[PDB]
């Protein structure tokens, strides 16, 4: 799956 991370 996509993953996203907004630190
Ligand atoms: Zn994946």
């Amino acid at each position: 799956g996509s993953n996203q991370n907004n630190f």
